[PDB]
């Protein structure tokens, strides 16, 4: 993964994206990265 994803915070899902450098993708209880 890149790090964890939690559907709680509105800016959670911005958190996720911003692990991957700015372009993550969440996928339930994982955030992953486009890599």
């Amino acid at each position: 993964m890149c790090m964890p994803c939690f559907t709680t915070d509105p800016n959670m899902a911005k958190k996720c994206r911003d692990c991957c450098g700015g372009n993550g993708k969440c996928f339930g209880p994982q955030c992953l990265c486009n890599r």
